[PDB]
């Protein structure tokens, strides 16, 4: 179905800046949710592989101003 990505933000950090951040990857087709972090510095998304990509998203991020990278999944651990 869709898979449970986390990316690394460097730039900007407060609440509603951020909030662009949802609707430009609610934007990606691909997408089930997109429940970004606006304090922790963290985006986190839930898309399929299959119509956009890590690549993709994170343009619309670097678009937005403030560069996007993938740091790997969900948390920093829970195995599952």
């Amino acid at each position: 179905v869709t898979e449970k990505a986390e990316f690394d933000i460097e730039g900007m950090t407060c609440a509603a800046c951020a909030n662009r951040i949802e609707k430009r990857l609610n934007k990606i087709e691909g997408v089930a949710n997109a429940p970004v972090n606006f304090a922790l510095e963290t985006v986190t998304v839930e898309y399929n592989p299959k119509e956009a990509s890590v690549s993709d998203l994170k343009e619309a991020v670097d678009k937005l101003g403030y560069k996007l990278k993938l740091k790997g999944e969900q948390d920093s651990i829970e195995g599952r």
